[PDB]
C-alpha cells in the first residue's frame, strides 16, 4: 500500500487544440496549428484539428466523466485565438462564454480547474508579426492574460503560463516539426529568450490582478543516461541542461541561462540577453513537470545523438524508464528547490482496441501508471513538495503531427461516432484517486 498526502490532487490535462475542434467557431481567429495542419506533408494523414474530439460541443458529457471517475482536478488549456482572434485588441465574448461554461461547471462538481494560458496554439494574426520571435509578444502575452485573469480569476486559482516552452522554441523553430514550422537556430533561441520574458510579464500581471491565486510554469523533462562512463557524460550533463526544466528555471531562480547551454548556444541569443533576467526572476508559485521517456545518450561529433536500446517501447517508441520520474523529481529539488512541484503530464500512448466485449483492456496502460506513480510515491517520502499528479491524457485526441495516429487517453475516442469509452486503465486510475493512492 502507497498512500499518499492528504489533499494531494489526482487531475487529467488536455489542450485545446487537440481535443476542441470548431476552431473557427462563434468569432474565433485562426492559429498556428490551424494553418500547420492545414499544410500538405505537416501532418500525418493530413490530419487536422477541424473536428478532434468536438469538445467544442461535449465539453459537458466529458466533465461528467471526469466527475464519474473521481478525478479531483482538471488541466486544460485556453485557445489564445478564441479570447483574442488577432491577438491583441479585441476581445471575443463568445470564446470566455465557452470557458466559463466549463469552468463554473467543473467548480459546482468540486473539480479543481488548473488552467493553461499557452498550449501551442498561438494566433495566426501574431505569428504574421514573427510569434515568438518578436520582442514585442512579452507585451502581446501580458495583455491576453490579463484578460484571462480579470475575467476568470474569480473562480481559478490555479495557473499555468506556458506548456513546454523547450518544445515551443525548437520544435516549432529548430527542427520545424511543430507550428509555425521553421528551421532557424537564431530565432529558435529568440523564442527559448521571448517565452521567459513573457511568461515573466503575465506572472508580475497576475500579481496585480488575482491577489489569491498560484501561478506556476510546465517544462518536459527526459531522463539521459551516457552511452559509457567516458564526452560521453557531459552529453548527458547537456541534455539535462537543454532538454530538462534547467533551460528555464537556472533563468528565473539564478538569473542566467545555465553553463553548457551557454557553451553550445551563446551565438544564437540576444547579445545583451543578460539586460532582461532581472525581470525573468519574478517568483512563481510552483513548477510542473512533465515526463514520459529514459534516453541513452552519447558525444558524437548538438555534439549528441541517441542509443536505441532493448527496452519495453511504448507506440511512438519512448522506451519505458520510470525511474526517471522519481530521478527529475530528486534533481528538481536538489537544484533549484521549488517551494511545490506537480507532475503536470504522465502516460503514455499504446494500440488500443474495442474487445468484443466493449472493453478497452490495456494492461500496458496500468502497468506505465502504476510504475510511475510507484516512483512519484518514493519521491514524496524522500521529501520533494510534489502537490499532485496528472494523466495525459483524459481522452485520445490530434496528438500533433502524429495526427489521430497516438492514442494517450485513458478514455477511448470512437472519431467516427465520436463515442467515449473509458479504458481499464481509466478506471484503475479511478481507483487510485479513491483510495488516495496505490495498493
Ligand atoms: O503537452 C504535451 N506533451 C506531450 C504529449 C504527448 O506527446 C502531448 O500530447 C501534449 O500536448
Amino acid at each position: 500500500v502507497k498512500k499518499f498526502p492528504e489533499g494531494f490532487l489526482w487531475g487529467v490535462a488536455t489542450a485545446s487544440y487537440q481535443i476542441e475542434g470548431s476552431p473557427l467557431a462563434d468569432g474565433a481567429g485562426m492559429s498556428i496549428w490551424h494553418t500547420f495542419s492545414h499544410t500538405p506533408g505537416n501532418v500525418k494523414n493530413g490530419d487536422t484539428g477541424d473536428v478532434a474530439c468536438d469538445h467544442y460541443n461535449r465539453w459537458k458529457e466529458d466533465i461528467e466523466i471526469i466527475e464519474k471517475l473521481g478525478v479531483k482536478a482538471y488541466r486544460f488549456s485556453i485557445s489564445w485565438p478564441r479570447i483574442l482572434p488577432e491577438g491583441t485588441g479585441r476581445v471575443n465574448q463568445k470564446g470566455l462564454d465557452f470557458y466559463n461554461r466549463i469552468i463554473d461547471t467543473l467548480l459546482e462538481k468540486g473539480i479543481t480547474p488548473f488552467v493553461t494560458i499557452y498550449h501551442w496554439d498561438l494566433p495566426f494574426a501574431l505569428q504574421l508579426k514573427g510569434g515568438w520571435a518578436n520582442r514585442e509578444i512579452a507585451d502581446w502575452f501580458a495583455e491576453y492574460s490579463r484578460v484571462l485573469f480579470e475575467n476568470f480569476g474569480d473562480r481559478v486559482k490555479n495557473w499555468i503560463t506556458l506548456n513546454e516552452p523547450w518544445v515551443v522554441a525548437i520544435v516549432g523553430h529548430l527542427y520545424g516539426v511543430h507550428a509555425p514550422g521553421m528551421r532557424d537556430i537564431y530565432v529558435a533561441f529568440r523564442a527559448v529568450h521571448n517565452l521567459l520574458r513573457a511568461h515573466a510579464r503575465a506572472v508580475k500581471v497576475f500579481r496585480e490582478t488575482v491577489k489569491d491565486g498560484k501561478i506556476g510554469i510546465v517544462f518536459n523533462n527526459g531522463y539521459f543516461e551516457p552511452a559509457s562512463e567516458k564526452e560521453d557524460i557531459r552529453a548527458v550533463r547537456f541534455m539535462h541542461q537543454f532538454n530538462n526544466y534547467p533551460l528555464f528555471l537556472n533563468p528565473i531562480y539564478r538569473g542566467d541561462y545555465p553553463e553548457l547551454v551557454l557553451e553550445f548556444a551563446r551565438e544564437y541569443l540576444p547579445e545583451n540577453y543578460k539586460d532582461d533576467m532581472s525581470e525573468i526572476q519574478e517568483k512563481i508559485d510552483f513548477v510542473g513537470l512533465n515526463y514520459y521517456s529514459g534516453h541513452l545518450v552519447k558525444f558524437d561529433p548538438a555534439k549528441v545523438s541517441f542509443v536505441e536500446r532493448d527496452l519495453p517501447k511504448t507506440a511512438m517508441g519512448w522506451e519505458i524508464v520510470p525511474e526517471g520520474i522519481y530521478w527529475i523529481l530528486k534533481k528538481v529539488k536538489e537544484e533549484y528547490n521549488p517551494p511545490e512541484v506537480y507532475i503536470t503530464e504522465n502516460g503514455a500512448a499504446f494500440d488500443d482496441v474495442v474487445s468484443e466485449d466493449g472493453r478497452v483492456h490495456d494492461q500496458n496502460r496500468i502497468d506505465y501508471l502504476k510504475a510511475h506513480i510507484g516512483q512519484a510515491w518514493k519521491a514524496i517520502q524522500e521529501g520533494v513538495p510534489l502537490k499532485g499528479y496528472f494523466v495525459w491524457s483524459l481522452l485520445d485526441n490530434f496528438e500533433w503531427a502524429e495526427g489521430y495516429s497516438k492514442r494517450f487517453g485513458i478514455v477511448y475516442v470512437d472519431y467516427s461516432t465520436q463515442k467515449r469509452i473509458v479504458k481499464d486503465s481509466g478506471y484503475w486510475y479511478s481507483n487510485v484517486v479513491k483510495n488516495n493512492g496505490l495498493e
